[PDB]
C-alpha cells in the first residue's frame, strides 16, 4: 500500500520496511564534494542488449511504475561478477512539473530517469533471491532531459495506453536496449546504495551515466498522463505521477567517477 | 530521534506521525513555484536589541546549539504578534560544508540560522502553540562563507563551553537583528512545518532572500565544536549534518515579497 504521496508516502515507508530507514539509501545528489575519480572504473560491456525485433517482451504496470521484463541472456560484463538483466522501469514527474528523476546532479532534477536492473547471476538463481544479498543487484541509470523526440524510447512509450492500469500487461517487440543509453557510456558515476522503493534493500551497485538522453515534451506528457497506480475498476483512481524518492543523506559515502573532469 | 543512523529522518514518522503528514519543511525554493505577493510588507523586529545587562542561556540539546530568547522580543507585521522563544542553527560538515535546510534553485548554503517565534496573542507559551493553528513563525537566514562576521561571533565564541549534550553557557545580550541579512524586506514566505520532530505543520516560514556571510574559520568552528553525545558517553559522536532533506512540495507556491 506504499505510495509516493500522502499517508503512505516515502517518509512513512520505514514503518513497514525497516531498511528504508537504514544505511546506504538511494537516490542521492551527485555533487562535487562527494565525487572522486577512480581510474579502475573501466568501461562496461553490454552483452545481449540487441533484442530481436521478432521476439516480444512483457511490459507491465505494477502499480508503481511501468516495467519491461528483460531476458537473462542480457548481461553487463566488466563487473567483478557478471550481472544479468531482469527488468527496466522509469521514474517521472507530472505534466505541470516534468522534473521527476531520482538522482540529481548538483541539486538539479532531470525530467525522468530510466533504470535497467540486473542481478548477480554468477552467485544467485534469480533477481528476487539476489535482492536481499550482498552484491546482489546492479542498476544502470540514465538521466532523461526534455529535448528531441527519441524513437528508441518511443518503442516503449507507444504501448503506454495498453498498460494504463495496475496489473495490465502488453508485449513490446524487441529492440536494441543500448539505444536507450546515452553518449559516452564509459563516463559514469558509481556508488553503493539501495533499492529506491520498498523494501529499500541496501544491495545495489549503482552506475549512473554522466550524460543524459533526450525525450520530447510530448513523450514525457504521454508518460505522465497515461498511467494509473490503481486497478481498472478501482473507485478511487490514482494517477501514476511523481514516482521518484527524494535524495538521501550520504552517510559518509563517496561517489566514484570514471571521468576525472 | 537523530539526524543519522537507525533513528534518522526516514524513521521519525514512527514516533512522530506528523513527520509523514502534510505541509512538511524544508523545501527547495526555485523559480517555477515563486509568486510575488504585494501583501508581504516588511517585518519589524521589536525588542531584538537585548539588554547587555542580561544573560541568555545557550544550550547544546544534542541536536543543535540553541539560544533562549525573551518573549518581549517579537515580530511586528504579521496578523498576530509572534514572540521569540529561541534561535538555533543547522550545518553540514567539513568534507561537505553545505548544510542549510532550505535550498535555492537546488543549492544548499553553508548553514542556516532559525529564529523561532510563537503566537503570543493566541497562546501562552511556545510549547502550547507548537501544535496549534497559526502557532509558530520561524525566520530563516541562509549563511554562506565570506568575511568574518563579528555578530555571529557573539554566539560562536561560546561554543567551546557547550561542547557536549546538556551543557549550557550564558550569553550577554546583544542586538539579534545583527544576525539578519541585508534588505530584510526581501523574503520568501510559505506555510510549513517544524523541520524536526514532532514536525507539526504549524510554522509560518519567512526565509530571507539574501544570505549573510561568516568566515571559513567561523564555519569550521560551528562544524567541529559540538558533539551530540553526553560528556561521559564512551562512544562520542560529532554534531554534523543536522539538517533535514528537502520535502516534496507539489501544487503549491512560495510567495515572495520581491518581484525583481
Ligand atoms: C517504481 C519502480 O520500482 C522499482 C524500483 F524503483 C527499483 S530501483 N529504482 O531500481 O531501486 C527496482 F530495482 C525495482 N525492481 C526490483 C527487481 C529485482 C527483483 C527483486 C525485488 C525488487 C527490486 C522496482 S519494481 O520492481 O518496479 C517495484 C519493486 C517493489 O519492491
Ligand atoms: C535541531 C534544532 O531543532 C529545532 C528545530 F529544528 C526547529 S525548526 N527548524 O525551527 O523547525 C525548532 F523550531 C525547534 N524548536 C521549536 C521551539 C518551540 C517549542 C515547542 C516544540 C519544539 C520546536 C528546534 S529544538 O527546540 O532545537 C528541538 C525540538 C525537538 O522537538
Ligand atoms: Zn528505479
Ligand atoms: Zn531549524
Amino acid at each position: 500500500k506504499w505510495t509516493y504521496f500522502g499517508p503512505d508516502g516515502e517518509n512513512s515507508w520505514s514503518k513497514k520496511y525497516p531498511s528504508c530507514g537504514g544505511l546506504l539509501q538511494s537516490p542521492i545528489d551527485l555533487h562535487s564534494d562527494i565525487l572522486q575519480y577512480d581510474a579502475s572504473l573501466t568501461p562496461l560491456e553490454f552483452q545481449g542488449y540487441n533484442l530481436s525485433a521478432n521476439k516480444q517482451f512483457l511490459l507491465t504496470n505494477n502499480g508503481h511504475s511501468v516495467k519491461l521484463n528483460l531476458p537473462s541472456d542480457m548481461h553487463i560484463q566488466g563487473l567483478q561478477s557478471r550481472y544479468s538483466a531482469t527488468q527496466l522501469h522509469l521514474h517521472w514527474g507530472n505534466p505541470n512539473d516534468p522534473h521527476g528523476s531520482e538522482h540529481t546532479v548538483s541539486g538539479q532534477h532531470f525530467a525522468a530517469e530510466l533504470h535497467i536492473v540486473h542481478y548477480n547471476s554468477d552467485l544467485y538463481p534469480d533477481a528476487s533471491t539476489a535482492s536481499n544479498k550482498s552484491e546482489g543487484l546492479a542498476v544502470l541509470a540514465v538521466l532523461i532531459e526534455m529535448g528531441s523526440f527519441n524513437p528508441s524510447y518511443d518503442k516503449i512509450f507507444s504501448h503506454l495506453q495498453h498498460v494504463k492500469y495496475k496489473g495490465q500487461e502488453a508485449f513490446v517487440p524487441g529492440f536494441n536496449i543500448e539505444e536507450l543509453l546515452p553518449e559516452r557510456t564509459a563516463e559514469y558515476y558509481r556508488y553503493r546504495g539501495s533499492l529506491t522503493t520498498p523494501p529499500c534493500n541496501p544491495t545495489v551497485l549503482w552506475t549512473v551515466f554522466r550524460n543524459p538522453v533526450q525525450i520530447s515534451q510530448e513523450q514525457l506528457l504521454a508518460l505522465e498522463t497515461a498511467l494509473y497506480c490503481t486497478h481498472m475498476d478501482d473507485p478511487s483512481p490514482r494517477e501514476m505521477i511523481n514516482n521518484f524518492r527524494q535524495v538521501q543523506k550520504f552517510d559518509e559515502r563517496l561517489v566514484y567517477t570514471s571521468f576525472s573532469q
